[PDB]
């Protein structure tokens, strides 16, 4: 089926400290050419509520560009009817302190349709990814 999703950690190195600017932790690309109503990311496990979890026991908040956070529902969502693959990124807010360790994210992605118009889930995939933060000496 034409539904597809790519959840990948960012290739570039991340450095421990107060992040100098917005830094992408993960890249998320999902799409379908044939009809649907929208898309959502439901964080799972210890990612509950939009969080990366460190091997030091720290949660760090993830933010989105394309989608919008609904905490009442614990999901990022975006409503769009179009074939164009959605280019979205999970990132950390500037000034966010990162520690030189391994940050994990688990979730599941869902696709839907509106009739009428309340969410019916057409597809799901379980995304996950990790990013290991380097150090500045
Ligand atoms: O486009 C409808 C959306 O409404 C939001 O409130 C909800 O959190 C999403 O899961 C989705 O149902
Ligand atoms: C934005 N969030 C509520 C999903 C995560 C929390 O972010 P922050 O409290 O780490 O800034
Ligand atoms: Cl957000």
């Amino acid at each position: 089926n034409t539904f597809h999703v790519d959840f990948a950690p960012n290739t570039g190195e991340i450095f421990a400290g107060k992040q100098p600017g917005d830094v992408t932790m993960f890249t998320l690309t999902m799409g379908d050419t044939a009809p649907h109503g929208g898309w959502r990311l439901i964080p799972t496990g210890d990612s509950k509520g939009g969080y990366m979890i460190s091997a030091d026991g720290d949660y760090v908040g993830l933010y989105s560009y394309m989608m919008s956070w609904v905490g009442i529902d614990n999901n990022w969502y975006i409503n769009d009817d179009s074939p164009k693959d959605i280019k979205d990124h999970l990132y950390v807010k500037a000034g966010t302190v990162l520690k030189p360790t391994t940050y994990k994210f688990t979730g599941r992605v869902e696709e839907y349709v509106f009739d009428n118009k309340q969410s019916t889930v057409i597809n799901s995939k379980d995304v996950s990814g990790e990013v290991t933060v380097k150090q500045g000496l």
